């Protein structure tokens, strides 16, 4: 009954097509697809003002996806803007935030999961000091990007998590909740940032399994960062948080990057 939709963080070099994509769906299992229904997409196109402006209009197809181009007339500058899809037959939607940015921009990646939590559930507690490092590096100059294994169905309580704990504003990223492979679909998202997006992936952050998402990006064991004590399989691979992240912290503001 109750909807259950998504929008996908978009980020975007200036210049290029911008192209918004949400999904739609109902019930807890999303057991409710959205099939062929209009949905109206509005972007604050001046982000404080809290004022929607109408950019148009497309149809969902059978798995309740939509995809759609801003209109050349209407691309966005640089900066960071609310975006809002309605489903225009109910008034439910769908809000993400559509990051524009210059070529170049330089970006620290963290794994969710991997990166934050602490136990297993049940609210997983969260790493202490973690919300200080992405925090560091935000203030920095760096682009905070969030990706997770975990399936968009999953996004609304992904993202509640996020913020309760004031985690900073990012781009976040989930698996479309098909492929089977998430290691893969990450590691394909990042490339395609690099590639597409033109960002500078500087510093990533996980758990063990994501060295090999990283190594596929082409970062340097030392650009690593792997939370828990050092495992001897991955020894010249990455660095280890040994210490925890309030102790990385530190070496951090002494310029240990
Ligand atoms: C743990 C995984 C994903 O973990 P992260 O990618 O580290 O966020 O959860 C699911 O895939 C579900
Ligand atoms: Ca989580």
């Amino acid at each position: 009954v109750t909807s259950n939709h998504r929008a996908s963080d978009t980020v975007v070099c200036e210049g290029r097509p911008q192209v918004l994509n949400g999904r739609f769906m109902y019930g807890p299992l999303d057991v409710v697809t959205l099939t062929g229904e209009k949905v109206d997409v509005y972007v604050m196109t001046q982000p404080l003002s809290g004022k929607w402006i109408h950019f148009g209009t497309e149809v969902t197809n059978s798995s309740g996806r939509l995809t759609f181009p801003v209109p050349s007339e209407r691309a966005l500058g640089i900066g960071v803007y609310p975006v809002r899809m309605v489903v225009r037959g109910d008034h439910t939607y769908a809000e993400c935030c559509l990051t524009v940015v210059s070529r170049g921009t330089e970006a620290v990646v963290f794994s969710i999961d991997g990166s934050f939590t602490a136990s297993v559930s049940s609210d997983p507690k969260v790493r202490a000091g973690a919300v200080d490092v992405v925090r560091h590096w935000q203030d920095s100059g760096y682009l905070i990007v969030y990706v997770t294994g975990r399936p968009d169905m999953q996004k609304h309580r992904v993202v509640a998590w996020l913020s309760q704990h004031n985690f900073p504003h990012g781009v976040v990223s989930f698996c479309d909740g098909l492929t089977h492979d998430p290691l893969r679909q990450k590691a394909m998202f990042l490339q395609s940032l690099v590639q597409e997006v033109e960002l500078n992936i500087v510093a990533g952050y996980g758990s063990p399994k994501d060295v090999a998402v990283y190594a596929a990006l082409g970062l340097s064991p030392s650009q690593t960062y792997i939370v828990g004590r050092a495992v001897r399989k991955l020894q010249a691979q990455c660095q280890f948080l040994s210490d925890g992240y309030v102790a990385h912290l530190g070496q951090l503001e002494a310029g240990s990057h």
